[PDB]
Protein backbone atom coordinates (compact mmCIF):
# COMPACT_ATOMS: atom_id res chain seq x y z
CA UNK A 1 0.00 0.00 0.00
CA UNK A 2 1.05 3.38 -1.03
CA UNK A 3 -0.13 6.53 1.76
CA UNK A 4 -2.74 8.22 0.10
CA UNK A 5 -2.23 12.77 -0.31
CA UNK A 6 1.02 12.02 2.01
CA UNK A 7 1.85 15.68 0.86
CA UNK A 8 -1.27 16.90 2.52
CA UNK A 9 -0.82 14.76 5.49
CA UNK A 10 2.20 16.14 6.57
CA UNK A 11 1.45 19.84 5.38
CA UNK A 12 -1.67 19.67 7.62
CA UNK A 13 -0.24 17.69 10.12
CA UNK A 14 2.80 19.57 10.58
CA UNK A 15 4.97 17.58 12.35
CA UNK A 16 7.72 18.63 13.34
CA UNK A 17 10.50 19.59 16.88
CA UNK A 18 9.46 16.81 19.21
CA UNK A 19 5.59 16.57 18.86
CA UNK A 20 3.74 13.35 19.65
CA UNK A 21 1.26 12.24 16.84
CA UNK A 22 -1.52 10.07 17.79
CA UNK A 23 -2.08 7.81 14.03
CA UNK A 24 -5.75 6.49 14.36
CA UNK A 25 -5.63 4.29 11.37
CA UNK A 26 -1.76 2.93 11.66
CA UNK A 27 -2.75 -0.12 9.10
CA UNK A 28 0.61 -0.91 7.21
CA UNK A 29 2.18 2.31 8.28
CA UNK A 30 2.85 4.24 5.50
CA UNK A 31 1.60 7.48 6.69
CA UNK A 32 3.51 7.10 10.01
CA UNK A 33 6.67 6.14 8.46
CA UNK A 34 6.60 9.60 6.05
CA UNK A 35 6.03 11.26 9.68
CA UNK A 36 9.23 9.77 10.99
CA UNK A 37 11.37 10.36 8.22
CA UNK A 38 9.96 13.93 7.87
CA UNK A 39 10.68 14.39 11.82
CA UNK A 40 13.14 12.69 13.25
CA UNK A 41 12.31 14.59 17.16
CA UNK A 42 8.21 13.11 16.78
CA UNK A 43 6.78 10.44 18.87
CA UNK A 44 3.91 8.16 16.99
CA UNK A 45 1.63 6.08 19.05
CA UNK A 46 -0.03 4.04 15.93
CA UNK A 47 -3.16 1.67 16.75
CA UNK A 48 -5.43 -0.75 13.77
CA UNK A 49 -7.65 -3.01 15.20
CA UNK A 50 -6.41 -5.51 12.22
CA UNK A 51 -3.30 -7.51 14.18
CA UNK A 52 -2.60 -8.25 10.57
CA UNK A 53 -1.47 -4.82 9.30
CA UNK A 54 -0.03 -3.98 12.82
CA UNK A 55 2.45 -6.80 11.97
CA UNK A 56 3.35 -5.57 8.62
CA UNK A 57 3.72 -1.93 10.08
CA UNK A 58 5.96 -3.15 13.15
CA UNK A 59 8.34 -4.84 10.11
CA UNK A 60 8.22 -1.51 7.78
CA UNK A 61 8.82 1.13 10.68
CA UNK A 62 11.68 -1.36 12.28
CA UNK A 63 14.18 1.83 11.93
CA UNK A 64 12.02 3.89 13.52
CA UNK A 65 11.02 1.62 16.49
CA UNK A 66 12.33 3.60 19.25
CA UNK A 67 10.08 6.36 18.49
CA UNK A 68 6.83 4.66 17.25
CA UNK A 69 5.11 2.15 19.12
CA UNK A 70 1.88 -0.15 18.02
CA UNK A 71 -1.16 -1.17 19.70
CA UNK A 72 -4.36 -3.15 18.51
CA UNK A 73 -7.08 -1.30 20.14
CA UNK A 74 -9.98 0.81 18.37
CA UNK A 75 -9.49 4.94 18.14
CA UNK A 76 -12.14 4.93 20.07
CA UNK A 77 -10.60 3.85 23.22
CA UNK A 78 -7.66 6.27 21.90
CA UNK A 79 -8.29 8.49 25.22
CA UNK A 80 -7.28 5.86 27.45
CA UNK A 81 -4.70 3.91 26.05
CA UNK A 82 -2.53 7.75 26.20
CA UNK A 83 -3.28 7.45 29.54
CA UNK A 84 -1.81 3.81 30.44
CA UNK A 85 0.85 5.50 28.57
CA UNK A 86 1.42 8.40 31.17
CA UNK A 87 0.17 10.77 28.01
CA UNK A 88 -2.88 13.24 28.18
CA UNK A 89 -2.84 15.32 25.37
CA UNK A 90 -0.89 14.90 21.58
CA UNK A 91 0.25 17.45 19.03
CA UNK A 92 -1.72 15.63 16.13
CA UNK A 93 -3.96 13.24 15.32
CA UNK A 94 -4.38 10.92 11.79
CA UNK A 95 -7.43 9.12 10.60
CA UNK A 96 -7.14 7.61 7.21
CA UNK A 97 -10.36 5.85 6.92
CA UNK A 98 -11.29 3.01 4.64
CA UNK A 99 -9.41 -0.59 3.72
CA UNK A 100 -5.81 -0.75 3.38
CA UNK A 101 -4.89 -2.24 -0.16
CA UNK A 102 -3.30 -5.24 1.99
CA UNK A 103 -6.77 -5.69 3.72
CA UNK A 104 -8.35 -5.46 0.33
CA UNK A 105 -6.18 -7.78 -1.62
CA UNK A 106 -4.25 -9.84 0.90
CA UNK A 107 -6.45 -10.99 3.42
CA UNK A 108 -8.89 -13.21 2.18
CA UNK A 109 -11.67 -11.54 4.05
CA UNK A 110 -13.78 -10.53 0.82
CA UNK A 111 -13.42 -6.80 1.79
CA UNK A 112 -13.25 -6.58 -2.87
CA UNK A 113 -15.40 -7.67 -5.23
CA UNK A 114 -12.84 -8.97 -8.08
CA UNK A 115 -11.98 -12.58 -6.78
CA UNK A 116 -13.85 -15.56 -5.15
CA UNK A 117 -13.37 -14.98 -1.02
CA UNK A 118 -15.36 -15.59 2.00
CA UNK A 119 -17.76 -13.30 3.12
CA UNK A 120 -15.73 -11.96 6.22
CA UNK A 121 -14.99 -8.52 6.05
CA UNK A 122 -14.19 -7.98 9.69
CA UNK A 123 -11.25 -5.66 10.08
CA UNK A 124 -10.64 -6.91 13.63
CA UNK A 125 -10.86 -10.87 13.40
CA UNK A 126 -12.06 -11.20 16.88
CA UNK A 127 -14.59 -9.62 16.31
CA UNK A 128 -18.17 -11.75 16.57
CA UNK A 129 -20.26 -10.72 13.32
CA UNK A 130 -19.99 -11.72 9.51
CA UNK A 131 -20.78 -9.90 6.40
CA UNK A 132 -22.01 -13.51 6.04
CA UNK A 133 -23.87 -13.96 9.07
CA UNK A 134 -25.01 -10.01 8.15
CA UNK A 135 -26.16 -11.02 4.58
CA UNK A 136 -27.58 -14.28 5.54
CA UNK A 137 -29.77 -13.77 8.51
CA UNK A 138 -30.71 -9.46 8.71
CA UNK A 139 -33.89 -8.65 8.26
CA UNK A 140 -35.09 -7.51 4.71
CA UNK A 141 -35.59 -4.14 5.83
CA UNK A 142 -32.59 -3.49 7.68
CA UNK A 143 -30.55 -4.65 4.71
CA UNK A 144 -32.39 -2.32 2.82
CA UNK A 145 -31.71 0.39 5.27
CA UNK A 146 -27.69 -0.35 5.54
CA UNK A 147 -27.42 -0.47 1.64
CA UNK A 148 -29.46 3.14 1.53
CA UNK A 149 -27.52 4.85 4.44
CA UNK A 150 -23.99 3.07 4.19
CA UNK A 151 -23.51 2.53 0.13
CA UNK A 152 -25.41 5.55 -0.50
CA UNK A 153 -27.50 3.28 -2.89
CA UNK A 154 -30.33 6.10 -2.61
CA UNK A 155 -32.94 4.29 -5.75
CA UNK A 156 -31.91 0.44 -5.90
CA UNK A 157 -31.47 -0.41 -2.03
CA UNK A 158 -34.59 -2.16 -1.73
CA UNK A 159 -33.90 -4.33 -5.10
CA UNK A 160 -30.62 -5.37 -3.79
CA UNK A 161 -31.62 -6.17 -0.56
CA UNK A 162 -34.43 -8.35 -2.19
CA UNK A 163 -31.40 -10.38 -4.56
CA UNK A 164 -29.37 -10.71 -1.67
CA UNK A 165 -32.52 -12.55 0.17
CA UNK A 166 -33.34 -14.15 -2.62
CA UNK A 167 -29.61 -15.68 -3.14
CA UNK A 168 -29.34 -16.35 0.24
CA UNK A 169 -27.48 -18.72 1.39
CA UNK A 170 -24.52 -16.17 0.10
CA UNK A 171 -21.24 -17.66 1.37
CA UNK A 172 -18.53 -15.91 -1.47
CA UNK A 173 -18.20 -12.65 -2.33
CA UNK A 174 -19.13 -13.85 -5.52
CA UNK A 175 -22.44 -14.86 -4.30
CA UNK A 176 -22.59 -11.07 -3.58
CA UNK A 177 -22.00 -9.47 -7.14
CA UNK A 178 -24.55 -12.26 -8.27
CA UNK A 179 -27.30 -10.67 -6.28
CA UNK A 180 -26.42 -6.95 -6.70
CA UNK A 181 -25.82 -7.71 -10.85
CA UNK A 182 -29.38 -9.32 -10.33
CA UNK A 183 -30.98 -6.32 -8.78
CA UNK A 184 -29.43 -3.58 -11.44
CA UNK A 185 -30.82 -3.32 -15.01
CA UNK A 186 -27.86 -3.38 -17.79
CA UNK A 187 -28.28 -0.10 -18.38
CA UNK A 188 -27.79 1.19 -14.94
CA UNK A 189 -24.57 -1.24 -14.66
CA UNK A 190 -23.12 0.29 -18.13
CA UNK A 191 -24.21 3.76 -16.68
CA UNK A 192 -22.10 3.46 -13.72
CA UNK A 193 -18.31 4.67 -13.16
CA UNK A 194 -17.25 2.03 -10.46
CA UNK A 195 -17.89 -0.99 -10.89
CA UNK A 196 -21.48 -1.90 -9.89
CA UNK A 197 -20.82 -4.03 -6.46
CA UNK A 198 -18.98 -1.03 -4.92
CA UNK A 199 -21.78 0.79 -2.88
CA UNK A 200 -23.01 -2.87 -1.43
CA UNK A 201 -19.82 -4.33 -0.39
CA UNK A 202 -19.22 -0.68 1.51
CA UNK A 203 -22.60 -0.52 2.97
CA UNK A 204 -21.61 -4.23 4.15
CA UNK A 205 -18.45 -3.60 5.72
CA UNK A 206 -19.78 -0.42 7.04
CA UNK A 207 -22.05 -2.25 9.26
CA UNK A 208 -19.73 -4.89 9.66
CA UNK A 209 -17.08 -2.78 11.34
CA UNK A 210 -19.28 0.31 12.76
CA UNK A 211 -17.05 2.50 10.86
CA UNK A 212 -19.92 5.55 11.22
CA UNK A 213 -21.02 5.07 14.72
CA UNK A 214 -17.11 4.91 15.67
CA UNK A 215 -16.26 7.83 13.54
CA UNK A 216 -18.92 9.85 14.72
CA UNK A 217 -18.37 8.91 18.39
CA UNK A 218 -14.66 9.30 18.72
CA UNK A 219 -14.52 12.41 16.47
CA UNK A 220 -16.97 14.54 19.16
CA UNK A 221 -14.63 14.17 21.72
CA UNK A 222 -10.99 14.29 19.96
CA UNK A 223 -10.50 17.95 20.37
CA UNK A 224 -9.92 17.01 24.25
CA UNK A 225 -6.99 15.24 23.27
CA UNK A 226 -5.53 17.59 21.48
CA UNK A 227 -3.06 20.12 23.32
CA UNK A 228 -3.48 24.75 22.00
CA UNK A 229 -2.48 24.22 18.13
CA UNK A 230 -2.63 20.91 18.04
CA UNK A 231 -3.43 19.71 14.87
CA UNK A 232 -6.32 16.35 13.66
CA UNK A 233 -6.29 15.37 9.74
CA UNK A 234 -8.67 13.36 8.50
CA UNK A 235 -8.69 11.31 5.10
CA UNK A 236 -12.43 10.16 4.06
CA UNK A 237 -13.66 8.15 0.80
CA UNK A 238 -17.67 8.13 1.91
CA UNK A 239 -19.58 11.00 1.32
CA UNK A 240 -21.35 10.28 4.23
CA UNK A 241 -18.13 10.24 6.34
CA UNK A 242 -16.70 13.47 4.83
CA UNK A 243 -19.80 14.79 5.67
CA UNK A 244 -19.31 13.85 9.21
CA UNK A 245 -16.33 15.35 9.37
CA UNK A 246 -16.98 18.53 7.91
CA UNK A 247 -20.03 18.78 10.51
CA UNK A 248 -18.10 18.13 13.59
CA UNK A 249 -15.30 20.56 12.86
CA UNK A 250 -17.89 22.89 12.16
CA UNK A 251 -19.83 22.56 15.17
CA UNK A 252 -16.56 22.37 17.40
CA UNK A 253 -16.73 25.03 19.98
CA UNK A 254 -12.28 23.79 20.42
CA UNK A 255 -11.50 23.37 16.72
CA UNK A 256 -11.09 26.11 14.21
CA UNK A 257 -11.25 24.70 10.53
CA UNK A 258 -8.22 25.02 8.60
CA UNK A 259 -9.87 23.41 5.12
CA UNK A 260 -13.11 24.76 4.28
CA UNK A 261 -13.43 22.71 1.12
CA UNK A 262 -12.19 19.26 0.76
CA UNK A 263 -9.03 19.07 -0.09
CA UNK A 264 -8.45 16.32 -2.84
CA UNK A 265 -5.72 14.40 -4.37
CA UNK A 266 -4.15 15.28 -7.82
CA UNK A 267 -4.14 14.00 -10.73
CA UNK A 268 -1.15 12.77 -10.31
CA UNK A 269 -1.75 11.79 -6.55
CA UNK A 270 -4.32 9.52 -7.92
CA UNK A 271 -1.56 7.62 -10.15
CA UNK A 272 0.90 6.89 -7.22
CA UNK A 273 -1.48 5.91 -5.39
CA UNK A 274 -5.15 5.10 -7.26
CA UNK A 275 -6.69 4.31 -3.72
CA UNK A 276 -6.04 8.54 -3.39
CA UNK A 277 -9.43 8.89 -6.10
CA UNK A 278 -12.20 9.33 -3.75
CA UNK A 279 -10.57 10.77 -1.36
CA UNK A 280 -11.13 14.03 0.66
CA UNK A 281 -9.01 15.17 3.27
CA UNK A 282 -9.87 17.61 6.37
CA UNK A 283 -8.01 19.61 9.04
CA UNK A 284 -8.83 21.85 11.91
CA UNK A 285 -6.42 23.07 14.76
CA UNK A 286 -7.30 23.35 18.33
CA UNK A 287 -7.62 27.02 20.14
C1 LIG B 1 -7.06 3.00 4.83
S1 LIG B 1 -6.38 1.98 6.16
C2 LIG B 1 -4.96 2.89 6.90
C3 LIG B 1 -3.71 2.95 5.99
C4 LIG B 1 -2.49 3.63 6.64
N1 LIG B 1 -2.76 5.05 6.85
C5 LIG B 1 -1.24 3.43 5.78
O1 LIG B 1 -0.65 4.45 5.35
O2 LIG B 1 -0.74 2.29 5.74
C6 LIG B 1 -7.67 2.19 7.47
C7 LIG B 1 -7.26 1.39 8.68
O3 LIG B 1 -8.10 1.71 9.83
C8 LIG B 1 -8.25 0.55 10.61
N2 LIG B 1 -9.40 0.72 11.50
C9 LIG B 1 -10.74 0.52 11.22
N3 LIG B 1 -11.53 0.79 12.24
C10 LIG B 1 -10.67 1.17 13.25
C11 LIG B 1 -10.89 1.58 14.58
N4 LIG B 1 -12.12 1.65 15.14
N5 LIG B 1 -9.81 1.90 15.33
C12 LIG B 1 -8.59 1.81 14.77
N6 LIG B 1 -8.25 1.43 13.53
C13 LIG B 1 -9.35 1.12 12.81
C14 LIG B 1 -8.39 -0.55 9.55
O4 LIG B 1 -8.17 -1.81 10.14
C15 LIG B 1 -7.31 -0.14 8.54
O5 LIG B 1 -6.07 -0.70 8.90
Amino acid sequence: HIPVMVREVIEFLKPEDEKIILDCTVGEGGHSRAILEHCPGCRIIGIDVDSEVLRIAEEKLKEFSDRVSLFKVSYREADFLLKTLGIEKVDGILMDLGVSTYQLKGENRGFTFEREEPLDMRMDLESEVTAQKVLNELPEEELARIIFEYGEEKRFARRIARKIVENRPLNTTLDLVKAVREALPSYEIRRRKRHFATKTFQAIRIYVNRELENLKEFLKKAEDLLNPGGRIVVISFHSLEDRIVKETFRNSKKLRILTEKPVRPSEEEIRENPRARSGRLRAAERI
